[PDB]
């Protein structure tokens, strides 16, 4: 039993919780900065959450437990002067130039600087930013002129992936964040999943920009620029246009893309149906051959890097079907010329992804054929929003349009790919039809859905029982492997997503400030858009996609053999033995 006084208001409570959490639950404003994911920066507390506790003095609300008898003041002059001072000291290490900054519209530090009217003691104005910037990665970029040393990226990497690939380092006698030994992230165990970017309150961590690749292609007279968006983009991008959360903006995106000058509007959900054709065909082959097992998905490039970096002995069990991004891109340089008359060399294929790891996937050396890359550029959901705003397109006011259908139609199975368990559910819908040679009516697999970290299910296919698992976040992959769960039974098909929640929570998604994250379950709300589409779509199985059926009939032949196997697949292998 506890009685506490906050700003003169008495509260009676039995809760055991921090001052910050209690205050937020009771509509009392306390500021915070380094607190995120239930953790603050223990070795360098920001102290933005400072409050006064009578008899004790100034304390950090984000990590101090309420106790019976506490009398708390959150808004005294002494408290506010301390907070202002901490913000001023951060400005002393921050290049405060918001005009061209990519977080200008949604920066948590700027909000605090305005709120406390803080100013640097000395403006931080480095003349040469070269030593502060790291753009070596295909996926991530670091600008340490903006870094507050808040630790949010370090903590988020450990929580989300358990790789600890993001670290505090000593560089030239100064503390920075970066990769192991200050190497390029891509050359370390890093997954390039971008959860560190999602955790950053400022513009210090960003995606590696592909915006100039795209602009130059749009402006080249002879290039025919295809664009296709991932499942999750249509459930997410509206957030950056003050539209709120959970808004389906599929048709507005198609219109915006035409206004930006793209030459063909397709959809990666078509590629998702392609991946299902190959992946369900492979699963059925393995079922009819009673092996090999388990089969892992290979469509999340964060998981592919996790397997390469930590479980190379599993690479032979990964599916060889290309991911929807790469399988679509392969078809865009082969099938698409065959139905359009375009010279393949002049097609430039752009995807819009909720993902930074997809930029590494698209840039893998062997993701090409006959000199033509499968995918020429990958922009994130955030990059597309900036492109729209730079062009002055009034996004929230646009009318709906449709995709071009030849590589644009999608079934409901493809639409759900962006949520954890979506690939599994989509694959089972086709595998059961294929193996049983039937058109089954019961197609919903709710047991694989939702935010649990490890989700197992038993499925009956062709009068035998099989075991499936959906691994939801890279940290949960480690738990599943390290605890021996992989050996507790025979698994037959396993989905792995590196980002908890699936691609709707990817590393290229709009930032959400900590207060909105408490108010809204972003992973569930974004996913609900995708499940709503599947419910209302006429075709809810990938192999019922009419444009896809035409494409295989006229160009690829049978899935899993012949031309389809030759060009639509990509096999991972552990490295050849060498010493040292
Ligand atoms: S990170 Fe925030 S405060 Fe710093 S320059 Fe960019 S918008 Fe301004
Ligand atoms: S990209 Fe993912 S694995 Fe790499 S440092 Fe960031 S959070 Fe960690
Ligand atoms: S990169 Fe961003 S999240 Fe990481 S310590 Fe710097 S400001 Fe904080
Ligand atoms: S879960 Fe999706 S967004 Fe996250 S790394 Fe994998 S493909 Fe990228
Ligand atoms: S928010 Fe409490 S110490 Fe940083
Ligand atoms: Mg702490
Ligand atoms: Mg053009």
């Amino acid at each position: 039993m506890k009685t506490i006084i906050i700003n003169g208001v008495q509260f009676n409570t039995d809760e055991d919780t921090t001052i910050l959490k209690f205050a937020r639950d009771n509509n009392i404003d306390i500021s915070a900065l380094c607190f995120l994911n239930n953790c603050n920066n223990d070795i360098n507390k920001c102290e933005i959450c400072t409050v006064e506790v009578e008899g004790t003095g100034l304390v950090t609300a984000c990590d101090t437990l309420i106790e019976d008898g506490m009398i708390i003041n959150t808004n005294s002059d002494a408290v506010n002067e301390k907070i202002k001072s901490r913000i001023s000291q951060l400005l002393d290490i921050h290049e405060f130039k918001c005009g061209p900054c990519n977080r200008r519209e949604n920066c948590e530090f700027l909000k605090l600087v305005i709120k406390y009217k803080a100013r640097a003691s000395k403006p931080f104005l480095p003349k040469d930013k070269t030593e502060y910037v790291d753009e070596r990665s295909k996926s991530l970029t670091v600008d340490r002129t903006k870094c507050l040393l808040c630790g949010r990226c370090v903590n988020a990497c450990g929580k989300n992936t358990e790789t600890y690939a993001m670290k505090f380092l000593n560089k030239n006698g100064k503390t920075i964040i970066g990769a192991e030994d200050e190497k390029c992230f891509d050359d370390t165990n890093c997954l390039l999943c971008g959860q560190c970017i999602i955790a950053c309150p400022v513009a210090a961590l960003s995606e590696k920009s592909h915006m100039d690749r795209v602009k130059n292609a749009l402006n080249a007279p002879e290039k025919h620029v295809i664009v296709a968006m991932a499942p999750s983009v249509r459930a997410s991008i509206g957030e950056l246009f003050n539209m709120g959360f959970g808004v389906d903006v599929t048709g507005k995106i198609y219109t915006a893309l035409r206004q930006l000058g793209f030459d063909k509007i397709f959809d990666i959900n078509f590629g998702a149906d392609m991946t299902i054709m190959e992946e369900a065909t492979e699963l059925v082959q393995r079922i009819e051959n009673n092996g090999p097992f388990p089969m892992f998905t290979s469509c999340c490039p964060g998981w592919v890097r996790q397997a390469e970096n930590y479980y190379p002995e599993l690479l032979n069990n990964l599916s060889s079907a290309k991911s929807p991004q790469q399988i679509f891109g392969t078809a865009s340089k082969t099938y698409y010329p065959s139905i359009s008359g375009l010279d393949p060399k002049n097609v430039f294929t752009v995807t819009v992804m909720p993902c930074t790891s997809k930029k590494f996937e698209a840039d893998r050396p062997q993701m090409e054929k006959d000199g033509l890359r499968d995918i020429d550029a990958v922009i994130t959901t955030r990059e597309l929003a900036k492109m729209i705003k730079d062009a002055k397109i009034p996004f929230a006011k646009l009318e709906d349009s449709e995709a071009d259908p030849a590589m644009g139609e999608y079934s409901g199975a493809g639409a759900i790919f962006g949520a954890t368990g979506g690939v599994m559910e989509a694959a089972l819908r086709s595998a059961k039809d294929f193996a049983e040679n039937a058109e089954l009516e019961d197609i919903e697999y709710k047991q694989v859905r939702g935010l649990n970290g490890i989700k197992e299910a038993e499925v009956e296919i062709n009068n035998n029982k099989y075991n499936v698992a959906v691994i939801n976040g890279a940290s949960n992959l480690f738990k599943f492997m390290k605890s021996g769960m992989i050996n507790e039974k025979q698994y037959h098909f396993i989905e792995v997503m590196a980002c908890h929640g699936g691609c709707v929570n990817g590393g290229g998604q709009p930032h959400v400030n900590p207060k909105d994250l408490e108010k809204v379950d972003i992973k569930k709300v974004r996913a609900s858009v995708l499940y709503n589409q599947d419910e209302h779509l006429s075709k809810r199985k990938s192999h019922e996609n009419t444009a896809l059926v035409k494409m295989y009939q006229n160009y690829f032949g049978k899935p899993g053999e012949g031309r389809a196997h030759e060009i639509l697949h990509f096999k991972y292998k552990k490295s050849a033995w060498s010493h040292p």
